[PDB]
């Protein structure tokens, strides 16, 4: 291969999770099975929750690194270039010898704005705990895990905890986790991290009707001292920490809503960033809603700050 | 290397393929079984098939330099397809499509991105050395321009002993009225069922009877009709038919038409009769429909 540069100790924010090639087509009308139609436009975009958050971290001004699986090939080359175009360190990518780099096909109806999605296959193995054990952690000041292969990720999280017990308080690595998909295996992740993000979608699937209901009803699952965070689209976001005080920020809707895809990852990355800079939970919550609301007014990530 | 090659002129497209269990209903989400990239486009797919059948062949179409064209070029070369005649553009992107292939019945849904890449022109064609080709196949698209290319082929043919004439075929695949003048050129004219049905015809037989009027004296009109096989009609006025050769499980019909046309060209180029070529075309297209992609049809 090649070489990478010196990363100062304790300098980077790491996001672990999915990166995917999304091929997004805008169409006149939903295509009938077995038809051949011409789209209005097509775009290839780098997507994935962890992947989107690393783009936002870089544009906020943080050194950031992505860890996730790819296979050699033209899909990965496209994704790697797109990561580097957004200033993201890809040295910790876990290259796989079996499977395909994830690629999804997203069909957007120009009539009604409906999205029809053929999601990537699951041929590529996820980063494992044994792959994680081989990573020197000292260059990272924060590690964010997108909940995916949870039993493996639990071991990574226990590895980080084991690291932090030996560290003086200023070399402790802060940890966050996101539980974004309503899948039962992910729920054990609530019990790890200093910050846990839970999605509106998961909260609803668990029967909660508001962010307030979700935080009060799930706080019992987090580890002692942790902050639980739940954004609720246009209703803004709440956070709840050990002091029992429910914090809220309203949303900051833009003049016109252009593109809400990735708004959730923008919020997550901006809360992480604000907390990593030493701000209070209430300040981070507000900043996260402001950056996410700005993003919803813009196509993609350009111009978000 | 004098009239020993088959040239196909038309599109080359990056086909980004997802193989699914079921075609997703509007506004839903389904996960695919597997993903791959394929070099596609009609003339391009026909080159793949000629190459697998062992015919030296060449492709000519527009490509824009880029990572995508590099994938496409590498694929052409792995199959031994000659790309020397490619019309490299400096304006436009390489066209690409999302192809959803239904694993259950081999249905294929194509969402094509036309990148306003400029077409191969009469003037590009002008620069081509016709002496290496025994057969030239043209995928109808930019009619008036291609008509010039066809006129150029005829003119070259006149200057030639019947021992060394270049056989020509034309495909009219898309139902655009612009293309209908192309029926008037070529030894072999391929008309698609989509075109035929668009012109009010309800079977290959009716279509061939209905459209034979429009081909040039001596030409063979060929109309494939998916699972119903294919029919042909030559100057003698006798209808010819071939049953299809359906695999017991149809898994991938993307490129079935192109396989059929290449196989028909290959067979005629080898001196087989029209009847035999039509059977061979259905045989290879049938074998293809039972496989993902093109490997293994021979
Ligand atoms: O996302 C993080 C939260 C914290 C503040 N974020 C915020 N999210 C959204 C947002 C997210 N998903 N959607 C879609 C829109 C179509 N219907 C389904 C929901 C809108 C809008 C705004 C707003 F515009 F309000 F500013 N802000
Ligand atoms: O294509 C050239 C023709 C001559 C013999 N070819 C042949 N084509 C097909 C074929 C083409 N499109 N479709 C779809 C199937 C779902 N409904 C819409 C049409 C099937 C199938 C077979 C068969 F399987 F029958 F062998 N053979």
């Amino acid at each position: 291969h090649h070489s990478s540069g010196l990363v100062p100790r304790g300098s980077q924010i790491l996001c672990v999770g999915l990166v995917v090639l999304d091929v997004i087509s805008l169409v006149d009308k939903y295509p009938k099975e077995d038809s051949e139609i011409r789209c209005l436009s097509q775009r290839w975009q780098r997507g994935g929750n962890a992947s989107n958050s690393c783009t936002v971290l870089s544009l906020l001004g943080a050194p950031c690194a992505f860890m996730g699986s790819m296979a050699p090939g033209h899909v990965a080359d496209f994704l790697v270039a797109d990561f580097r175009r957004r200033g993201v360190d890809v040295s910790q990518v876990a290259w796989q010898s079996k499977g395909d780099t994830p690629s999804s096909c997203c069909i957007i109806n120009n009539s009604n704005g409906n999205r029809t999605i053929v999601l990537h296959d699951t041929s590529l193995p996820d980063v494992s705990a044994t792959d994680f054990e081989k990573v020197d952690l000292t260059q990272f000041k924060w590690i964010h895990i997108e909940g995916r292969n949870a039993s493996e990720q639990v071991k990574m999280l226990q590895r980080i905890d084991a690291h932090n017990t030996r560290q003086p308080p200023e070399q402790k690595i802060r940890v966050s986790v996101e539980v974004e998909k309503p899948r039962e295996e992910l729920f054990q992740l609530f019990g790890y991290g200093d910050v846990v993000f839970v999605s509106k979608d998961v909260a609803k699937h668990l029967g909660f009707q508001s962010a307030e209901e979700a935080l009060r009803g799930l706080y019992g699952r987090v580890r002692k001292g942790a902050v639980l965070v739940c954004a609720w689209a246009e209703e803004g976001a709440d956070a709840l920490g050990p002091d029992g005080k429910l914090l809220h920020s309203d949303a900051f809707p833009p003049p016109r809503v252009v593109d809400t895809l990735g708004a959730g990852d923008t919020f997550n990355a901006s809360v992480i960033f604000s907390l990593s800079q030493g701000r209070s939970v209430q300040e981070a919550l507000r900043f996260g809603c402001q950056v996410a609301g700005k993003k919803c007014g813009l196509q993609g990530f350009d111009g978000i700050v």
